[PDB]
């Protein structure tokens, strides 16, 4: 199922400084 992870996990690690604190 980790599947799911590196899709919103890569998404967020791209967005180029997502907020929340959790740099994917």
């Amino acid at each position: 199922k980790l599947g799911f992870f590196k899709r919103q996990y890569k998404d967020m690690m791209s967005e180029g400084g997502p907020p929340g604190a959790e740099p994917q």
